[PDB]
């Protein structure tokens, strides 16, 4: 009917490949500009960051099968079970859902975070899909989230220390840090700022995963090691 | 030497055909819910309403190559030009990026149209691509859109006012509209209610069009018909 | 300056998810009338499916990256090594040039088989790609011929044997057959043609696997089973 | 049932956008050292190329849908009619069904066209789908070929004439053609060997189009300009 009904004929299949983990990670969009305009703490802010942790917990309330979250500066990734077809496992689907459901949270719960400091726009999210054909390779994609967590914040710690403490210029400490090695940056924090980088914050050095306990709880424990696979069995072992 | 990186070779490619109209449309998630919970006026609320049409103009402001949008009930849809490359033409990026700014809009804007009525959560919404072949299909498609405002529109009149006028239950109401045709439910409007249906305000029996005039302004006429392309010939004619 | 060269944008990518099994399947198109016009021995005829194993021979020996080949009646499988990037992984590219290079190899080897028999018409052959996630599933996929060769052989020799010594019409084959179970089968065929199923010809009950051995080999031994894969461990073992 | 069955699951949707123009395009595969093996005449060869276009006919003939086939040099390209259904327009059918019948036909027929010169193998090759949006996207993609096989015959004209005739190495025959235009080949050709371009053969010069006249009959005229259209108006204006 209609006769402007055949244009249906267009929409096009994007099911992700059958009993695989499909993952949505999610960036915030231009947020080098939306830290500035928010007075963002440098190298990290806990509003910031538990305001994302929040908007992470809702979408894994409201969506479904997600079994595990994991969440570091401005992005958050979120993993289906495999044996899922909560849309026919269309991509779009995953996508949006979670694309959504997250923006509307951000803007909803951020007094709660920000309690002070007004949200001067509605911010915009960049958003993918990705299909992990095994347990190996999921939990491979999680380390290698983890291990940018660690890089970037060992990098940013020493780089904001030596420009908000030791008074250099944004291009004289990224000179100082050019060839330096992990040994190295953690040398500089304790011997010119008596940092040791090992005692910061859990949250700022491993970021956040968020599994079902029914609620999702944050935790800040490292995820690279089989310690926490063979702890929380149940999300790896699920059926399909 | 990352060692996990190779974790990117997963990232496939969800580039829209070359050349194309590329839609992006948008449905609040369970939005019967949404508008009970909220205290929606029945068949038709402004608030509810403007508000949308308010998101899909910063939609258009915040994105690119966005040339017309067109929104009624709980949908938008946006057309993005076909000569556009903004993101490679990947598909996930049209719609998150529509999706999550729509979104976090719909939360920030929220006390300009409902002063009083408090939300109550962050609301989600379903999103989708479609690639357009043609200026006559993406007209069809607009088209198909704006006829099913019109069919709903004339349903729901008709069907709340046999509720809140006539008494009638829900169930009670479906049955006398059952097998009714167009006319029908005109006739019933006119003779039990002394409602003249065109007369109902036109952005409920037409929904919302947005066009650059350089800003986005809402307009609510009719775009089946030729006399709105031939008046705005800027937008199908456009190179590519 | 070409002018038309931009007709090149509308190719899109078609790229095999990275790391896993690639399989191209073939089948004979509309092999039912080909066997028909040139007088394929029923319930089996080994001319025409020692050509279809020479011609899988070919396509192994011509492509890269097949590692195990498996045929069957009208039909042939080609699985690529997952860590293949013989052409990008282009679908297209795996799906063509086996379907073309078993084509020409299936005219041009026939008279070694049929050298009596006369080709009639050059025929054409359905094809297929699909990638499977993982070594089980992988397996799962070659059971799943295999097992199907083995009901059909069986279905075959009862109902040919039925037609050809007993008398009786395809109809009337086929009702005596209908609800009959694998026993039952058996049964018929020893019973009623002094027929040991279990003794009939490796290749029609099996099919044939082709494994390189170097050279591709041809085998009629079971690979659902354990032992094949324990044995030959190279081909799921291999990296990526 | 079986219990492997579920690797069905597997298997992906790759249907070409409907009300699309559908395109396979051949490509012989390795062709520059068939040509090489078979002693193929240069700049053309006639045994060649009415071999190429008897294996498009044969195509057109066993396949449907194919309403225009155009071919040049070591290339064949075959257009199926937009409103097709053919195999639900799954891409991997279109590409196939005309990899493999074309493969097979072309050793098939051979002797036909190499009466004396004998096959020393089954050649490969390589196929691709391409869906254009619309009759002008479609005819310029026609017109990018034929304008190739008219670039590719004026510039390997004047070469092999330069190497077969004026005794020039390849290297040299190169050099002496790098930074010419079409005028000046042109008159290279009329100079040096007394040769009048617009004079060779039409098969050469256009290629060959293949059209229902019912049989598919070949045909050497031009089909950029509108003249060819206009004639054969019954291959755009089809339904869909």
């Amino acid at each position: 009917k209609s006769k402007f009904e055949y244009v249906r004929d267009f929409e096009a299949d994007d099911t992700c490949l059958a009993h695989c983990w499909v993952v949505v990670r999610l960036d915030g969009r231009n947020f080098h500009r939306f830290a500035e305009k928010h007075n963002f703490a440098k190298p990290n802010d806990s509003r910031a960051l538990q305001l994302m942790t929040k908007c992470a917990q809702t979408v894994m309330e409201e969506l479904e099968d997600i079994v595990i979250a994991y969440g570091q500066s401005d992005e958050y990734s979120f993993v289906f079970k495999r044996k899922t077809n909560w849309f026919k496992r269309r991509a779009s689907k995953f996508m949006t859902h979670v694309a959504s459901q997250f923006a509307s949270s951000y803007v909803f719960y951020w007094r709660d975070y920000f309690e002070d400091q007004p949200l001067l726009y509605p911010p915009g999210f960049d958003g993918r899909v990705v299909v992990y054909p095994s347990n190996q390779t999921l939990k491979d994609y999680l380390s290698w989230r983890q291990a940018d967590c660690h890089i970037n914040n060992l990098y940013n710690t020493v780089f904001w220390a030596l420009i908000q403490q030791s008074g250099l210029t944004p291009v004289q400490a990224q000179g100082r840090l050019q060839g330096t090695l992990a040994a190295d940056k953690n040398e500089i924090l304790f011997s010119e700022f008596n940092i040791n980088y090992n005692n910061e914050l859990p949250m700022y050095r491993k970021g956040t995963v968020l599994i079902w306990q029914t609620k999702p709880v944050p935790l800040h424990c490292d995820i690279i090691g089989d310690a926490f696979w063979k702890e929380h069995p149940e999300i790896l072992d699920e059926d399909s």
